[PDB]
């Protein structure tokens, strides 16, 4: 076998990918989440997945606001979950008061308590940050995706999260081949991205951005995207609206 960054390795143009998302898409960057707990982050991020924006943000307004505390949200149980989800609007409310109600369930019976700040604990090594990536994997439901993104916004840990929108976009930049699952193409990213925190932060923020707004599913802004001059499939996207 063989890295993937050797079996694939970046083009010549890959610091100029960066720089564009970045300068385009984030010039600024946003803060990161500091949350009390990296519990509420990785909830938080779980009311982001397969939602908007808007009612994500809204559905963690009134979550907290319902539960002050999450000693309360294990007590009401998942049926109480889902009606405080299913109240800020929103779908899947069922399958996300379940697996919130699970990783509640599992840390009260067996990590002594409703928290993640053990995750803070390991050292800032390639060691610690896989410690760490291990332990939110070994949390019930909780997938690569979810991983990532943890412990990037919650716990400034150099992971590479890969949304869909950065993987529809890297492939039509054929960063990665069209075949590799999104587990793959993350860490392909993984593999080859400066190590360091902040240039992986300003890849997921800008990328995210990027993917959504410019290199849509349908109707891509191709001749608006700063890319354009390195991809691939642009001219397919413009002479096929022509
Ligand atoms: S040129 Fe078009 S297809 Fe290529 S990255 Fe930009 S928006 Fe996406
Ligand atoms: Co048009």
């Amino acid at each position: 076998s063989r890295p993937l960054s050797e079996q694939n390795p970046p083009p010549v143009w890959f610091g100029e990918y960066l720089s564009r998302l970045r300068d385009t898409y984030a010039p600024e960057l946003p803060p990161p989440r500091q949350f009390p707990d990296p519990l509420g982050g990785l909830i938080r991020t779980i009311l982001s997945q397969q939602n908007t924006r808007r009612v994500a943000q809204r559905q963690w307004e009134v979550l907290t606001a319902t539960y002050p505390q999450w000693e309360a949200a294990l007590l009401d149980g998942p049926d109480g979950i889902e009606a405080t989800l299913k109240s800020a609007g929103g779908g899947l409310s069922r399958m996300k008061a379940d697996y919130i109600y699970g990783i509640l369930a599992h840390l009260q019976e067996h990590h002594g308590g409703l928290s993640l700040r053990f995750l803070r604990e390991f050292p800032h090594t390639p060691e610690g940050h896989e410690q760490a990536r291990q332990a939110l994997a070994a949390l019930p439901g909780v997938g690569h995706k979810t991983v990532a993104l943890v412990l990037l916004f919650d716990l400034r840990r150099p992971a590479m999260p890969v949304d869909g929108n950065m993987e529809r976009a890297a492939k039509r930049l054929e960063l990665v081949p069209a075949a590799w699952n999104s587990h793959k193409v993350e860490r392909w990213y993984a593999e080859v991205m400066p190590a360091d925190w902040e240039t992986r932060f300003a890849l997921h923020i800008s990328g995210v951005r990027h993917g959504r707004d410019t290199c849509r599913s349908k109707h891509p802004l191709c001749p608006q995207c700063p890319l354009r001059e390195f991809c691939p499939s642009a001219s397919i996207f413009e002479l096929g609206e022509a």
